[PDB]
């Protein structure tokens, strides 16, 4: 139900941020709970209106990484955050890459809502 969608927002959605620098990743990766116990190595924050993002679920089906056919593609502004390797928990550190790019998301439910950030 809601819980997976809620995890998607928390992990991957930040509409009004310009993002795109390391202080952003460093700040948001801890604020959004991806720094507890261990550092998450890679994460994408989508800088897009939530309803616009949900609109991607209504486009044609394509194949997910794992095999399934409930994935959808859209182009959105993101900040990708990658762990620096010097980084060690609990003080996680990240490098930011800002770009507008194609993402792939898995949707499920009625109505269809984003549930996993595929690619
Ligand atoms: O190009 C890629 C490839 C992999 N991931 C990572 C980010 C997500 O945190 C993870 C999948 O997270 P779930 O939403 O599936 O839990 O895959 C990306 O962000 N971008």
């Amino acid at each position: 139900q809601d819980r997976m969608y809620q995890r998607f927002l928390r992990q991957h959605v930040d509409p009004d941020a310009t993002g795109g620098n390391d202080a952003y990743c460093n700040l948001m990766m801890q604020r959004r709970k991806m720094t507890s116990h261990y550092c998450k190595r890679f994460n994408t924050f989508i800088h897009e209106d939530i309803w616009n993002i949900r609109s991607i679920c209504s486009t044609s089906n394509i194949q997910c990484k794992n095999g399934q056919m409930n994935c959808h593609e859209g182009v959105v502004k993101v900040t990708d955050c990658r762990e620096t390797g010097s980084s060690r928990a609990p003080n996680c550190r990240y490098r930011a890459m800002a770009s507008t790019r194609r993402v792939v998301i898995a949707c499920e439910g009625n109505p269809e809502v984003p549930v996993h950030f595929d690619k």
